[PDB]
């Protein structure tokens, strides 16, 4: 247990920690600015001149000052109250407000050495701030006290709320733009309060940095009258506070004083919800929200050049653009540094002065060394039930290709008894669709976790007001919630149809960059679990729906986060049920990453043992000998390869009507996508030796790829035998159709795939068999216009093996 | 002008227009179920039985009679008032509604002529729908009185609003799924009330479709208490009404009459914000709003098999999943249909009762023949400035690489002077970085439109409650909004910081999709002006920003949308002003296309004149002769190509370089990407002669990528000499630095680039200078760290011939 969470203080804020709240502020506005402005002479030392200043002025001033008096107050409450807290920086362009308040409590020399306690590591600290060699701009990974680096807007609610799930001690103060509030991401996020139980997970406070602007333009809340602005919060179950300060002449140490109490009567009633729900879990509660008003780039000059700067969108970026060339500006930045008074923070040899902090939280309280801000070091592996009771044994009882399994009822199972033994740290979201992709199996040990309006048990079945299932329409929610109960050691996996994962795009970027710089130079952060992905209802089984349902592209975003030999990134293509299952093991083992598993959920046939599953994923390609024919490379005349459960259907068909016509070619699977680049881009991919003995050094391989043709093509480029690869891949064709039809309009149906691999082989030669087949494919067509179904030979085919 | 808008009726609803509005909902209740579950007999005739039932039941019963009742409602509203009306249909899965409200206008057997009034046209019409050869199951663009198909939802309110903007007299009734209300991109659309005027634009309706539930879930909005939810929709600028009905025993007239009353009174709430916006147009008003309170599947079964389904989620998709192979659920589905009455609806000969449809609106005012349903039909072209004016002349007098112009100024003053000669028709959207992106030329002449608070002219500045420049935080809004007032047939642009681009994928994918089914086989929906997208402040100069702010992966996504030679998708790169001005004529003439128009925004050389531009541009891709140094292609050691401004200096340096040690090379720019693809993947593109013209039979080619090199390797994986290739692109280097280390890391800078071609054209012998290029990389990188900027031989770098 941290601390001890939820105590209410009784008693007034005492004056000295007020004292010292105004200190923290004082000096991380000031060290805020010494990070944009100086690159030397940090405490202004005699000269000070212009050319202390930075050549290149950098970073954004208007949030900060906002954020550096939140974080003042919110360490008084942490170490008043001992209590458990991470807190989210909506605005991350606020960086200089994280890395001041990890350099105040003590983290900041922890983690980095040589950024020491006095003048030369403030100089250092100074300096290295969006500098070459140095450190980001935004509240990056590479800062303690960072799950949310909040570059991209949108993600701070959802963040917030996913990190308290099943996290019933901690406390988020979740610091929302105003600009950012008018994302989508962030309009929804608000209504995650009836997806969280209060008993069972934490407690977010948003807190809405209402500073009137945001770039170049007020915001909406901020201009909206302030009875529609409490409605609004009303509305969408928060009781709303407001505080208004910075407007007027009232004096810092008044300004202090009203919000310590504000923030103790919200605290208070924070305290009084998680009181009364260790009795009543059922009634949600009106959750405390704060409307935080200041003027934006506070503290700041009020008129710089005749233009209103503090309180104003002329505050945001970085006020002052002259400080180096001008002396009129230098002069300006130098009156503003000194009007902080630096010489009463720091001691004559640079160290913060022991009354700046002394209100401070300690040790893993402290923002910068809670270790729900750093997950992997809390994380434990799951504890994962044996596979193989899970196997689909139909393929070793009966033969490869057998029966009509729906592959992701077998993660369900799996997933169910992951719960079963991980009760509290394993969840599953999705986006309405849980049911929908086949994992509710899960249902069997938990409920969907709903703290909203029940009605009747004619309606409400599987859902509870806590439960390890989360479902919200809403793609932002799911990724979110799941990537922070990530970021704070936790485990899980969600579900979508593929096309929709594209809502997402930038969510998984964000993600992948997080990793790509935690695994290359923050050896500090550990590693967390994986973001695990189920891509099903795919393109080419939309039977609901339809052509604007068909979009398998996320590969091709995936394919933008593989460099370096980061291994961030994984693209699986689960051929069958076993498959999924090897793949699935292997994501849930993972960590620092983030696992796309394609599978279909429609009945498809079962293909490998789960024994063959495991061999096959760890080399990421593999021959089906017992599919192919030929004797060796050298008699093969076509390599037929497929990744995706139905185009491997299609080509395993296509094989069997090749061998009936005495086509000799070999059979190839490939379920680990990106091994088939080459080992230049991929340290972990086949060697060009293993790639050769696969595809052959110079025979044509016909390659049916679930998705983009464009994916495949790009990955091979500087492979051996790549000119001799035809990518047949999805190519904008479709309807609300039959499944045939579906496969027929991409060339990608077994007809289409035989007669590309004759062609391949000999056009000349094979010219009469390839009209046969392509009229075949229009009496199939015509078939199922006529009549409603496909053609039995089509539906009714198994692999010859069963 | 279309009708008579905003007039209220003062005298009841007519008990006529009631009845027919009975018929109305009975007839597409009847006919949206034909469709779902018949393939022949759709009057029921003796005999009918299971053989006439749909061998694959596919589509989405729960939306739909909640749709059919209030499109009777609207229907009566459009003719009675005679009001200029489009709908939204937010849950597009109900696409029977949509299909059947245009065959009971007339406006379907208008455009599908086999489609008839009549017995048998009634049985085409039923087994087409979702059917292989027949329709989609979704409001696609095939249906007339469609703008929006909704099967990705969340964009039901941007749509609205953008097709009101400067649409003074039009009415949009909105209804938006109470599940796809728990999605982002809906939950901030409720906010663009605060960005349009009551005067110069029209009015949406948003009609929250609160069914209670989704598709295996309730929904938020609908389990929250009344109080919250009318606080919440007061807090966003709305009156809210709400109507209940259909969960107990009142007789279906009573509630249409009821209803009637109600939306007549929130209609002349509507008429009397439009009376008093011709007084104040400066005073927001709070718009109607309308909860709509009914059982999801209202009117089908209530029980099957045991199981609530009329109220329930497990009305959503297709109830009697047996109809065709049980007599038990057959039973249940005549019963069904024989409820609404059918021998009261059609004539003997099948056609629908002329009483059935006499209270319906005729004419341009049916719901499927209004023009702003097909605004291609009321699109004219823009009255285009003249190009020449805009031109940097600096080429032409003082060389090619001259001067430090930021490109977009360029398209800036050009947009302000389309605006001029277009000032109700061409609008510009920004997600808050119009004036970031450098287009603020724009404000000579209109102003952000902000129809909410204003404080002080110290804050408030180029922004009025009408104009043409539309800004809030959230892609998502910029995007829908723009992609409406296209298909209402009007014009505009929009601009986002690169990387944030990515928000908006499953957007971009929506509109190429509606796109390509479009220009395939919807003749009648005439062209619409394109989705113009300046692609700026990217990956190479992120000054402010950061690594997770660097990511020019939408063209990898824009590949994925450039098949079948529909020619709906445009990636182009500006190289600098001149070049984008040509690709921004060619945009704003250009129909049916998504453009994205890649510039840089930050000081740059201009290497091209605007007649230059203008040739290259329609090739695609030019050899620079005036840079190349070789006598023809057989003399060439290296092609040194490039595409985007940044790729493009460097290696204008590196050819500069090259020169002066005695290379002989030829430099070719490409400015249009996918005419790089073959003719087979392309009809458009370069012929494989015209290619190897520019890129050589076989010599090395060194290409210098804007964005991920999978691109370019993909796209010219069939073209002659494309072994040659060695295409550098981003590669996930950066972090917060200066111009030349942002470039250096990723290998695309100058010093490496030489190095590069260097190594193409003999490793061997140029092992030495290799190695002297990389460590004055790593002096320039050194002096970037020591000092703070970057090295002047860097930056001070101007090409020769200036
Ligand atoms: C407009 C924009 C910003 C203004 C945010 O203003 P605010 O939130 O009121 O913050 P503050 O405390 O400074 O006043 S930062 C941002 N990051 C973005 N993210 C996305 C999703 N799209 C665009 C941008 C561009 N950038
Ligand atoms: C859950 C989901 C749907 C339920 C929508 O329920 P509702 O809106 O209450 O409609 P109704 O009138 O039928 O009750 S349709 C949908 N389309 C989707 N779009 C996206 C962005 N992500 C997932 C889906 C999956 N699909
Ligand atoms: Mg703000
Ligand atoms: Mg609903
Ligand atoms: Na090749």
């Amino acid at each position: 247990v941290i601390g001890t969470p939820w105590q209410k203080l009784d008693r007034p804020v005492s004056e000295e920690a007020i004292e010292g709240m105004d200190k923290y502020w004082r000096v991380t506005n000031y060290m805020s600015i010494g990070q944009i402005y100086l690159r030397s002479n940090p405490l202004m030392k005699e000269p000070f001149t212009r050319d202390d200043v930075k050549h290149r002025l950098v970073g954004a001033w208007g949030t900060t000052p906002g954020l550096n008096f939140l974080l003042a107050h919110i360490n008084r409450l942490i170490a008043d109250h001992q209590q458990n807290t991470v807190f989210i920086m909506g605005p991350g362009h606020g960086g200089p407000a994280g890395t001041s308040q990890s350099y105040v409590d003590g983290t900041y020399t922890e983690y980095y050495p040589n950024i020491t306690k006095d003048e030369a590591g403030l100089q250092k600290f100074f300096r290295q701030f969006s500098y070459p060699g140095g450190i980001p701009s935004h509240f990056a990974p590479e800062t303690p006290g960072s799950i949310h680096e909040g570059g991209e807007l949108g993600y701070a609610l959802s963040h917030a709320y996913g990190a308290v799930m099943n996290n019933p001690s901690l406390f988020v103060p979740c610091i929302i733009g105003d600009g950012e509030a008018e994302t989508g991401p962030l309009a929804t996020g608000w209504q995650s309060n009836k997806l969280v139980n209060p008993r069972t997970d934490g407690i977010v406070l948003p807190i809405l940095h209402l500073n009137g602007y945001k770039i170049a333009n007020p915001t909406i809340l901020a201009r909206i009258s302030d009875e529609e602005l409490h409605d609004f919060f009303r509305g969408m179950g928060y009781h709303p506070y407001e505080f208004v300060a910075g407007f007027d002449n009232e004096d810092h140490m008044s300004i202090h004083r009203r919000f310590a109490e504000l923030f103790e009567t919200i605290f208070d009633e924070i305290c009084d919800i998680k009181a009364a729900a260790q009795t009543d879990d059922m009634t949600r509660p009106f959750y405390p929200m704060l409307i935080f008003r200041t003027p934006k780039g506070w503290t700041c000059p009020k008129f710089i050049d005749g233009k209103k700067t503090e309180g104003s969108w002329r505050a945001h970026q970085v006020p002052l653009a002259s400080a180096r060339d001008t002396e009129e500006h230098f002069e300006v930045l130098k009156g503003w540094m000194e009007s902080y008074k630096p010489e009463e923070l720091f001691n004559a040899d640079g160290s913060i002065k022991d009354d700046v902090t002394a209100f401070m939280p300690k040790g893993e309280l402290r923002i910068g060394a809670n270790p729900n801000a750093n997950g992997g070091v809390i994380r434990e592996d799951l504890k994962l039930p044996e596979l193989d009771q899970y196997e689909v044994t139909g393929v070793k009882e009966y033969g490869h290709g057998w029966g009509q399994v729906e592959a992701p009822r077998a993660l369900g199972a799996y997933c169910r008894d992951i719960i079963k033994n991980n009760p509290d740290s394993f969840r599953i979201f999705g986006p309405d669709e849980t049911a929908s992709n086949r994992l509710n199996a899960t249902y069997e040990v938990t409920d969907k976790q709903w703290d909203n309006g029940y009605l009747s048990g004619l309606v409400d079945e599987h859902m509870a007001v806590t439960g390890q299932v989360t479902e919200q329409l809403s793609e932002h929610q799911c990724e979110g919630f799941l990537e922070a109960y990530l970021l704070t050691g936790r485990h899980g996996i969600w579900s979508s149809y593929e096309s929709f994962v594209h809502v997402i795009d930038s969510m998984l970027n964000q993600h992948a960059k997080w990793l790509e710089a935690t695994v290359r130079e923050i050896p500090w952060r550990k590693p967390i679990s994986s973001v695990n992905l189920l891509v099903s209802s795919h393109v080419w089984r939309q039977d609901h729906n339809g052509f604007s349902h068909q979009d398998p592209g996320v590969t091709s975003l995936l394919i933008n986060k593989t460099f370096n030999n980061d291994h961030v990134t994984n693209i699986y293509f689960a051929t069958d049920a076993n498959m999924l299952l090897a793949i699935s093991e292997k994501c849930f083992k993972s960590t620092n990453k983030i696992n796309a598993i394609f599978a279909g959920k429609q009945p498809a046939p079962t293909w490998v043992t789960l024994d063959e599953a495991r061999a096959e994923l760890e080399a990421g390609a593999a021959e089906w000998k017992w599919a192919s024919n030929a004797e060796n490379n050298d008699e093969v005349q076509v390599v037929l390869a497929s990744a995706g459960d139905v185009p491997t259907q299609e080509l395993m068909a296509a094989s069997d009507a090749l061998n009936k016509m005495g086509i000799k070619f070999k059979v190839v699977n490939v379920v680990d996508l990106l091994k088939l680049q080459s080992r230049e881009n991929n340290d972990e991919a086949l060697t060009d030796e293993e790639f050769t003995e696969l595809f052959t050094a110079d025979k044509p391989v016909l390659f049916a790829y679930h998705s983009y043709a464009q994916d495949v093509r790009g990955l091979i480029y500087d492979r051996p035998n790549h000119d001799n690869f035809h990518v047949v891949g999805y190519k904008e064709q479709g309807s609300t159709t039959t499944p045939f039809d579906m496969v027929r309009v991409n060339d990608m149906d077994r007809y289409a795939l035989q007669a590309a691999a004759l062609k391949l082989i000999d056009a000349d030669k094979y010219a009469d068999k390839i009209d046969e087949l392509n009229a075949f494919r229009k009496k199939a067509f015509q078939f199922a216009v006529d009549n409603g179904y496909d053609i039995p030979e089509f539906t009714d085919w198994v692999y010859p093996d069963v």
